[PDB]
């Protein structure tokens, strides 16, 4: 079954039962079946569970989802819970956490797909087979220079459009929609409202690509902000 | 520049010279800036300029931008406008706008990529890049029976994760999520909300594939909701 059905089966039972039922879920899926479970059960799982299956279900969550997890979480959960995180994942945690509460930033995933101006598009293919099963979305490309800074946004289709031997520099228009971490959650709902995108990229000050957000987190902040 | 900016700059002009520079608008965005543009002007657009104009403006404009449009018109100009379509845009205004107002199907476009179980992978790419420019979008592949029947809804880097001589059948689940005609727009909203998904298919009582209804639009229906 699709995890988000799986996960409302389970939301469906009475928490007791709820966790069991949980730990019955095979464990390729049992992250994502998780993410859709809501904030007071996924605690008390965190709380409950042996730590090998803490590590096994909070190392594979993703960055964003775990961010949000540990937004409602008491501080002596949320160290316990990064203690448990593997050095990449703990590395990525620790630096979401350090945005102010109320920055896009929050809501973004480093797991994007990076090309380089140098590059065939054979190449890019080549790229994103290589990392296309971890990544949030294969559908944008984020073209980056040397320095980690961002300068096109590339839709997978028109990689496909454009013929092998072609250069990233033959396709790219150096014009794109970017956030800075600057930006509140707030503010950065209205990006997504007027370019029509399912994601956007995230950019420092100084134009460093550090992460992505992505629509549906984007539809979870305006039911957020139209309740409170 | 990109669309949204364009007709940005052009929603602060007074009315009156808004006109002039949106017919300076280079013809081949022309009809995007336009579905950026607020309704009024959109309807005193329409009242004004040439046949021709018309006809190019409507006939570019995505079947779902019309219907939006041609819901805020006065029959008689909903009658002008359809007499101003092409022959195929025509057929589908008409058909999207028999729909009952408050369904799920007035929010969708019939320009998708429809792909066949016994396709090999090659052969969706090449349909892909056959229809690729003009559907709305490349991101999603809805396989489609002899009986024009939906069987399956498979993401664009799936089919790039698959080697080339792999055929459809062997890549499919069987499961997807759809939603039918029947639906109201508001209960819609909740299948994008949980499921996940940039785009969702819009399928009749006996499982025909009539269209797709994209997150953007989405986001739009909730924020109309919410101020009504
Ligand atoms: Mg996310
Ligand atoms: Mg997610
Ligand atoms: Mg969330
Ligand atoms: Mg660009
Ligand atoms: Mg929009
Ligand atoms: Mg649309
Ligand atoms: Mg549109
Ligand atoms: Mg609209
Ligand atoms: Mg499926
Ligand atoms: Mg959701």
């Amino acid at each position: 079954f699709n995890p988000a059905d799986i996960a409302e089966t389970l939301s469906e039972l009475h928490a007791d039962e709820r966790l069991l039922a949980f730990l019955k879920v095979p464990k390729e899926y049992k992250a994502e079946v998780f993410s859709h479970l809501d904030p007071d059960f996924q605690e008390e799982t965190i709380r409950s569970i042996g730590s090998d299956e803490v590590s096994e279900i909070l190392n594979a969550m993703t960055p964003d989802d775990r961010t949000a997890l540990f937004e409602d979480f008491p501080d002596e959960l949320i160290k316990y819970s990064i203690n448990h995180l593997n050095p990449q994942e703990r590395r990525i945690a620790l630096k979401l956490l350090g945005y102010d509460s109320d920055s896009i930033a929050r809501l973004m995933t480093p797991y994007y797909i990076q090309i380089r101006k140098e590059w065939t598009i054979k190449r890019c293919l080549q790229q994103i087979k290589k990392v296309g099963s971890k990544v949030e979305t294969m559908n944008y490309l984020y073209v980056v220079d040397e320095r980690n800074r961002l300068i096109d946004d590339i839709a997978l289709g028109s990689l496909l459009l454009a013929e092998e031997d072609t250069l990233v520099s033959e396709i790219t228009d150096n014009h794109f929609v970017a956030i800075t971490t600057t930006t509140s959650k707030e503010d950065a709902v209205q990006y997504f409202e007027k370019y029509d995108r399912a994601a956007l990229p995230i950019v420092t000050e100084s134009g460093v690509l550090v992460g992505i957000v992505t629509i549906d987190d984007i539809l979870d902040q305006i039911e957020q902000q139209n309740t409170e």
